[PDB]
């Protein structure tokens, strides 16, 4: 089991960390969602589906910078929605394919009432997402840590 980003940065068997750079809607109004769809940027696969089934959770999702300060968040994982920042580990998603498959994570971030102006700064860390991978074969319990950075400013009109 291993993962990679759309620009080809890989985290190998055993886990590790990688940076993910996301383009963001430049203008988001109070009452609208900023959507960070990581399923287009983060992909994983099973290296031995002939024999092994891999299990994948969102162990934890943390908010930083302007997302922490200025937004109210929800994370959708494989069709279900949870608070973001997270309060518990999600159920498992099964990976039984050697072909790259999206990590089905998306953030829905809506500005808090006090938000206004530059709510997210280009280059800033906005989230850390922890992918936890186990299997039905041995005792592997690996973390794939995804550091999410904004590619651009996000302005909340006032
Ligand atoms: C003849 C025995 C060959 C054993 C190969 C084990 C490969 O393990 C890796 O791939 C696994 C499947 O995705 C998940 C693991 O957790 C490792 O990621």
């Amino acid at each position: 089991f291993a993962c990679k980003t759309a620009n080809g940065t890989a985290i190998p068997i055993g886990g590790g960390s990688a940076n993910v750079y996301v383009n963001l809607a430049p203008v988001v109004n109070v009452g609208q969602n900023l959507v960070v769809d990581l399923s287009t940027q983060i992909f994983c696969h099973n290296d031995y589906p002939e024999t092994i089934t891999d299990y994948v959770t969102l162990q934890r999702g943390s908010a930083y910078g302007g997302v922490l300060s200025n937004f109210s968040g929800t994370v959708k994982y494989s069709g279900s929605s949870y608070p973001f920042p997270t309060t518990s580990e999600t159920p498992r998603v099964v990976y039984n394919s050697r072909t790259d498959k999206p990590w089905p994570v998306a953030l829905y971030l809506t500005p808090v009432s006090s938000a206004g102006g530059v709510a997210i700064k280009a280059g800033s860390l906005i989230a850390v997402l922890i992918l936890r991978q186990t299997n039905n074969y041995n005792s592997d319990d690996f973390q794939f840590v995804w550091n999410i950075y904004a590619n651009n400013d996000v302005v909340v009109p006032t």
